[PDB]
DNA sequence: GTGTAGGTCACGTGACCTACAC
DNA sequence: GTGTAGGTCACGTGACCTACAC
């Protein structure tokens, strides 16, 4: 009975599913240059890329409203302009 | 003389090294709610999330851009609104 | 509950790629 | 080059967690 068989091969396409969504992970990261690097490491690279979405943008979309109140000032000096003209 | 010892250890000490630099990936991923989850989705899910990065952030930056440009048309309102004012 | 089955890990190994020596 | 060693994978298994049935 392939008691070994079926098994021996459902852990072969476990695997495989690894392999194959683990370059998805890698190329799915710039400075690997598209080749090689443990899959240890595919792990650390990326494992700093979260580090860097969340330092990057949340500052990075905060500045988007220092930006605003930026535009606030400027709305102030909007209130200013003028009361007649456009 | 171990030869399986030395061995069997050092595999030992290179899995233990994915296993923690593995949830490092995951909880470095809101999404998987601090608990459980395949260390096949741990790439699924976070697999995305470079989708979403570079999506998500372009975008993003580029209308920090909308913003310089929608300040150029500004710039024009400010090149109109006075010549001898403040 | 006692089946029969799938997914999921972690272990113990057997290749192969290096590259340090000497 | 022929050593002796480290890292790196992928395979073949042996547990355990379920949860569908019946």
């Amino acid at each position: 009975a392939d008691k070994r068989a079926h098994h021996n091969a459902l852990e072969r396409k476990r695997r495989d599913h690894i392999k194959d969504s683990f370059h998805s992970l890698r190329d799915s990261v710039p400075s690997l240059q598209g080749e090689k690097a443990s899959r240890a490491q595919i792990l650390d690279k990326a494992t700093e890329y979260i580090q860097y979405m969340r330092r990057k943008n949340h500052t990075h979309q905060q500045d988007i409203d220092d930006l605003k109140r930026q535009n606030a000032l400027l709305e102030q000096q909007v209130r200013a302009l003028e009361k007649a003209r456009s």
